[PDB]
């Protein structure tokens, strides 16, 4: 029904979140090989935000490497495409913690924080967005609607 | 030691790969929730390959939903990042064959032809490449150097 982010929006918020990552992870200087910093992405509505976020770090100075679902000693970045009731993100965090990680925070794209069924807060957001049923940018609905490029309300009488 | 090809090049490939999928893909004229044409992508390193043709499709048209991997009565269209020795491919296309697809193609971002250890053509393909070791969108070298933007080919002395 209306268009909350497009494209050009979604990489601008990225631009000063690669910024941030890089303040942040610039004592522990990790590079390819040596310590990668593990992307930690949780399939599949977060494929579109991974594929452009790790390039956006790279352009800051940020080597990555990618690991999907649905270790120890390196630093751990889980990436979700939305962070609604949490609790997918919480069985994530807690299941990794377990395996020594060097470091371990969370970088959602989009952010829900009327959605919540337990208290989470990530390290790092792109955007917030309102509590409404949204897709576009990996986010889909019955597996659809995920290669819109920009994150869009969609009309209730497709239901 | 050198750029075979950048994002900007990779992407012009894509507008007429795109332009030429949606021409193939007209008559049967398929919908999110209907039939969605399945993306098989097969991870890692087609992973941002995927996130960036499956949003090129939808300019032209071309609806998605995307699978992953490492069905029956709908389209499937494969998507590797790079094609060498064919062996990988072969094993999917024939694994997924067998549930019934209403049709079945496969589009790769990188092709070594002259790598191959069985004869396999696929139908679609972005831009070829000579047969040397190469990173870079979505390419790596033991899980490192995905984040570049440009397919490259890396130095000998890392070994
Ligand atoms: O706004 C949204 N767009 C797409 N997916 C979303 C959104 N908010 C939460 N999710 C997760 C859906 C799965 C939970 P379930 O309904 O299967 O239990
Ligand atoms: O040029 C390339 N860059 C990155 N990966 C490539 C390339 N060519 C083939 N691959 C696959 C590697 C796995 C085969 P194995 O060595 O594990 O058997
Ligand atoms: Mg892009
Ligand atoms: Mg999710
Ligand atoms: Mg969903
Ligand atoms: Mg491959
Ligand atoms: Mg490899």
């Amino acid at each position: 029904t209306s268009v909350l982010f497009t494209e050009a929006e979604l990489h601008t918020r990225m631009r000063g979140v690669a910024q941030r990552i890089a303040d942040d992870y610039s004592n522990c200087n990790l590079k390819p090989l040596e310590n990668p910093l593990v992307i930690v992405s949780v399939l599949k509505g977060s494929f579109v935000f991974t594929a452009d976020m790790v390039r956006i770090l790279g352009d800051f100075g940020v080597p990555t490497r990618v690991e999907f679902l649905r270790i120890r000693g390196k630093h751990v970045l889980v990436l979700e495409d939305i962070l609604d009731t949490a609790l997918t993100l919480r069985e994530v965090v807690d299941s990794l913690k377990k395996s020594e990680p060097a470091s371990i925070k969370t970088l959602v794209a989009i952010d829900k924080p009327g959605g919540r069924k337990i208290p989470f807060t990530a390290e790092y957001v792109v955007a917030d967005v309102p509590n409404v049923f949204v897709v576009g940018y990996g986010l889909d609905y019955d597996q659809s609607y995920r290669e819109v490029r920009d994150v869009v309300i969609l009309k209730p009488s497709v239901y």
